[PDB]
């Protein structure tokens, strides 16, 4: 059940005026894509508040990759959910190494030592049991603008910074119809990237079993898919259609693909 929202005084939405004209705010299966300008964040603020909603962030830093927490945690503090529930889950082969990060009010974080992300994450009773939405990046990132509630639904993938100008036949979707994450060449909507994904605990552990399953056929038979698991995400979200798609202001380079017009906002970046 949803409480009524509060009074609220914002700029009226007006039909014959669109937001964004520059790029396609929705999907063909009216799913919403999301890009600055296209959403009003106070009053997604107080319907995700209103239902005390906490999102977990799983982040896995394992060997070198530890070096990189420190930055994407603190930055993560400025920038992700702030004013939500946040708990973070960082799985790593070096527990001492996670940096001491100060947090803010209702944040936590877990160190979840490891000795394999898909089948990870697919921990299934603690995250059902401690948080309503799973985000799952990469670490050696960081948040530059806001990445809010926005992109709360129950599954969501992200443009891949890359591609989404291409044409489908140019995706580097595995190919070789004798792995489980094969797709021709006349299908797919979207290029996604395996650094940006995530959804209800309940779809997230849907698509990394399903993922998991795949590469564990594809291993039997001796195929690895040419992106690995972001061959099997892209796969798994052509044929499990995603709720919102994120736009390349979620997933960005700066250093290889400079700040063209069309992103009004870098929010979370690859680290050189
Ligand atoms: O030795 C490694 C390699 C990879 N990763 C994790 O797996 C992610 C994917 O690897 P990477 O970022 O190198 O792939 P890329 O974005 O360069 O294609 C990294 O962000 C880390 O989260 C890691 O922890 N240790
Ligand atoms: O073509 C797909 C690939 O694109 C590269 O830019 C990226 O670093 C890889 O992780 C993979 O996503
Ligand atoms: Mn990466």
């Amino acid at each position: 059940f949803m409480v009524s929202l509060p009074r609220m005084v914002y700029p009226q939405p007006k039909v014959l005026t669109p937001c964004r004209k520059d790029v396609l705010v929705v999907t063909p299966w009216l799913a919403p894509i999301v890009w600055e300008g296209t959403f009003n964040i106070d009053i997604l603020n107080e319907q995700f508040r209103l239902q005390n909603t906490t999102i977990g962030l799983t982040v896995f830093a394992i060997k070198k990759y530890v070096a990189f927490l420190k930055l994407f945690l603190e930055t993560a503090e400025k920038h992700f959910m702030v004013g939500h529930r946040v708990h973070y889950y960082v799985f790593t082969d070096q527990p001492a190494a996670v940096p001491r990060v100060t947090l803010g009010t209702g944040r936590q974080l877990s160190v979840l030592e490891v000795g394999r992300r898909m089948e990870m994450i697919s921990c299934e009773r603690r995250f059902l049991s401690e948080v309503d939405y799973l985000v799952c990046v990469d670490v050696d990132m960081e948040f530059r603008d806001h990445v809010g509630v926005e992109i709360l639904t129950p599954l969501f993938g992200t443009l891949h910074p890359s591609f989404y100008g291409s044409s489908r036949e140019a995706f580097t979707y595995e190919r070789r119809p004798q792995s489980q994450a094969y797709i021709p060449k006349d299908e797919g909507d979207f290029y996604y990237m395996g650094a940006f994904f995530g959804g209800s605990v309940q779809e997230v552990q849907r698509l990394t079993r399903a993922c998991h399953q795949a590469m564990m056929v594809d291993q039997a038979n001796g195929i690895e898919a040419v992106w690995h698991d972001e061959s099997h995400l892209n796969k798994y979200l052509l044929r499990h259609k995603p709720t919102k798609v994120l736009s390349p202001e979620y997933l960005w380079d700066q250093q290889l693909l400079g700040w063209p017009a069309v992103l009004r906002k870098l929010r979370f970046t690859a680290v050189p």
